[PDB]
């Protein structure tokens, strides 16, 4: 990345801003902007690139061979009982939340067992989070 | 990436902004903008690129061979009982949520077992999250 | 990517904006904009690109061979009982949600077992999330 910007409200190169209930009288504004941008990003000069994978098996006895990749979830139990017994009561639940395994952003790249790779990998995440808002 | 921008409300190169209840009188605005952008991104010069995969098996005895890739979910149990017994009660549930395995963004790239790859991988995520809003 | 922009409300190169209840009198605006953009993106110069996959089996005995790719979901149980018994009660459920495995964005790319690939992979996601709004 080159230019990553997070701005809460207002982003401006030039901002002539006047707010409310304001007197803006007898103003002479002169502005000259000579802006130039030159970009040379991700230039590659490879005369020879070689990726080689070789597997050779000869008169071999293989048994009980197990290969497991990443992210192996096994024998997982969730138990969230919710028992509510009432007896001449006044129940007032305004905003009650029961969240189980809530995912917002899941970015996965090159999650493998055997990988051979060359170059650039980029991940960018921007957000403005707000889970619960009870007024 | 080159230019990634997040702006909450207002994005402007030049912003002459006047708000409410404002007096904007006798104004002389002169503006000159000479803006130039030059972009040279992702240029590749490869004279020779080779990817080679070779597998050779000779008089080999293979048994009980198991290969499992990523993201292996096995024997997963969710149990969320919800028992509500009432007896001359006044139930007032305004905004009650029961969320199980809620996914918003799931981006998956190159999730394999054996991978051979060359170049650029980019992932960009932008959002403005708001789960619960109870007024 | 080159130019990724998220703007909440207003995006403008030049914004002469006047809000409500405003007096905008005796104004002389002069604007000159000489804007030039030059783009050279994703240029590839390959004299020779080779991808080679070879499998050779000779007098080989293979047994009990198992290969499983990614995203293997097995023996998954969801149980969400909802028992509600009433006895001279006043039930007031305004906005009650029961969500199970809710997906919004699922982008999948190159989710394989054996992959051989060359170049550029890009994923872009933009959203403005709002799950629950109870007024
Ligand atoms: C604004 O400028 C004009 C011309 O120069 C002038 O006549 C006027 O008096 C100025 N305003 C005030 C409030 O003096
Ligand atoms: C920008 O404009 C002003 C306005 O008179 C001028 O004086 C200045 O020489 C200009 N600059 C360029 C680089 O054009
Ligand atoms: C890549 O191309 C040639 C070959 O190597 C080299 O002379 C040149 O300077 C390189 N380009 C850049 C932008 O570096
Ligand atoms: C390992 O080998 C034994 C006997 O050789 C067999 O009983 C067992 O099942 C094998 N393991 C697996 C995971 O298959
Ligand atoms: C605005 O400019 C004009 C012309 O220059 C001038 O006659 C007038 O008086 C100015 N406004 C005020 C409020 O002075
Ligand atoms: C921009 O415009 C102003 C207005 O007079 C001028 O003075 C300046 O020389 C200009 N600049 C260019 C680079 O054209
Ligand atoms: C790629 O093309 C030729 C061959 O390598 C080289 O001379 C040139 O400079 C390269 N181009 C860039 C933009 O680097
Ligand atoms: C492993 O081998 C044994 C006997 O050779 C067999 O009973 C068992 O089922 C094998 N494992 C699997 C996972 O098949
Ligand atoms: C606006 O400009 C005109 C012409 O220059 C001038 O006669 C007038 O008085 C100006 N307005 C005010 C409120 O002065
Ligand atoms: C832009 O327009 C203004 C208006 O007079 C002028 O002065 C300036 O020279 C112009 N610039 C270009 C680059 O054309
Ligand atoms: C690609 O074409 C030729 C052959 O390599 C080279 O001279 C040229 O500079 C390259 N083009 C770019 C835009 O790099
Ligand atoms: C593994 O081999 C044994 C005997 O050779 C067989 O009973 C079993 O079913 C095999 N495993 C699978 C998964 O088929």
């Amino acid at each position: 990345s080159i230019d990553v910007k997070y701005i809460g409200v207002k982003s401006a190169y030039v901002s002539y801003d006047v707010q409310k209930r304001t007197i803006y009288l007898n103003i002479t504004n002169t502005l000259n902007i000579t802006n130039n941008n030159y970009y040379s990003v991700e230039v590659e000069n490879i005369t020879a690139q070689v990726q080689f994978s070789k597997t050779v098996i000869g008169k071999a006895r293989l048994n009980n061979i197990t290969i497991i990749g990443p992210l192996d979830m096994k024998q997982i139990d969730y138990t969230v009982p919710t028992v509510i017994a009432e007896e001449m009561s006044y129940m007032y639940d305004f905003c009650t939340l029961i969240s189980i395994k809530v995912h917002n952003i899941v970015l996965m790249m090159q999650v493998t067992v055997t990988t051979t790779y060359f170059g650039h990998s980029e991940q960018i995440s921007q957000e403005r989070y707000q889970y619960v808002d009870c007024g």
